[PDB]
């Protein structure tokens, strides 16, 4: 019934849904649209920071970047007040989770370095975590505007959440790189309205969102039970059907996620 649903939901937002949410030892995985492609958008800057972790010692975190006005060309609300003091990569990374800084995003790709300013080495990383879905291959703001058939920029929410499984769940990180990231992402300032909204007070949520054109939003998290039993959830939207400016809807990742949370409560 709940991948019918899914579709009544989908439909009544007249947009494309996509869910993942993998099995635990006591759940079965959730996946709705899993296997397709959807745009990153922001919500890319979760791995690259633990990108950033993985490679380099956490002294790295101190090292300051300087950077102009030329560098600010996507929406940067940390970034766009330091142009003459520069950020230290930690505050990039901050920046990038907590305010999908996409100016600090963009710093974080050049300090992973190589071809297209870094985004070789982010899909790199994704594939070092198993990941042979998803791709990154433009910078910001361009990534967030890509047509629905380009498969540049895009995962699937089955990859991403696999990946946020790994980095959050799993061992791709150790303990002190692990809780950076978490932290970042549980305090998260965009994510209110999407994957937070549909589960209960009691329940942790972590998360980092993305939203783009052709009326895409995103929200990954990871979410914790009232008992402290984690779950992934994966959620993306899009409507290729409005136009590039198609209006995002950010209740429908709340809807989508409020059924996920109805399957997953145990009383």
């Amino acid at each position: 019934d709940l991948a019918d649903r899914f579709a009544e939901l989908a439909r009544r937002y007249d947009a494309r849904l996509g869910v993942y949410v993998p099995a635990t030892g006591t759940t079965a995985a959730i996946e709705y649209r899993a296997d397709e492609r959807f745009a990153f958008c922001s919500t890319f800057k979760a791995p690259l920071v633990a990108a950033v972790l993985h490679q380099n010692p956490l002294t790295h975190l101190d090292k300051l970047i300087t950077y102009t006005s030329d560098d600010i060309r996507s929406i940067s609300p940390v970034a766009q007040q330091h142009v003459q003091t520069g950020m230290t990569i930690g505050q990039l990374c901050d920046a990038a989770i907590r305010y999908s800084d996409g100016t600090a995003a963009n710093l974080l790709l050049a300090d992973l370095g190589g071809p297209g300013g870094g985004t070789a080495a982010f899909t790199g990383y994704l594939r070092s975590l198993g990941d042979t879905v998803s791709r990154l291959d433009a910078e910001e703001p361009e990534l967030n505007r890509d047509p629905p058939g380009d498969e540049r920029d895009t995962t699937t929410p089955h990859a991403i959440a696999l990946v946020l499984q790994q980095l959050v769940l799993g061992n791709a990180l150790p303990p002190d790189k692990r809780a950076l990231l978490t932290d970042w992402m549980a305090r998260n300032t965009t994510g209110a309205k999407r994957i937070r909204a549909g589960f209960p007070a009691d329940w942790k949520v972590i998360d980092k969102t993305g939203t783009g054109d052709y009326g895409r939003a995103n929200d990954i998290a990871v979410v914790w039970s009232p008992t402290g039993v984690p779950y992934v959830v994966a959620v993306m939207s899009d409507r290729a059907g409005g136009g590039y400016d198609a209006e995002p809807r950010e209740a429908l990742l709340a809807e989508a996620a409020t059924c996920v949370a109805g399957v997953l409560a145990l009383e």
